[PDB]
């Protein structure tokens, strides 16, 4: 999840 989200940055 934290990667999935974190893509943004
Ligand atoms: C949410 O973005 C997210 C993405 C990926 C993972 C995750 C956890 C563990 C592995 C892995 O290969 O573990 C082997 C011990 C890969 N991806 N978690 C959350
Ligand atoms: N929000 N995005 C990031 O912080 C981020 C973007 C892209 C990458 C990344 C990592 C590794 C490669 C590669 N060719 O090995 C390319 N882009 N990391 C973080
Ligand atoms: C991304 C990943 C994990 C959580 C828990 C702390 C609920 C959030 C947002
Ligand atoms: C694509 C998720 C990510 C973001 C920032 C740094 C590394 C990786
Ligand atoms: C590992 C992680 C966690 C939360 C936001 C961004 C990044 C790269």
């Amino acid at each position: 999840l934290a990667a999935a989200l974190a893509q943004a940055l």
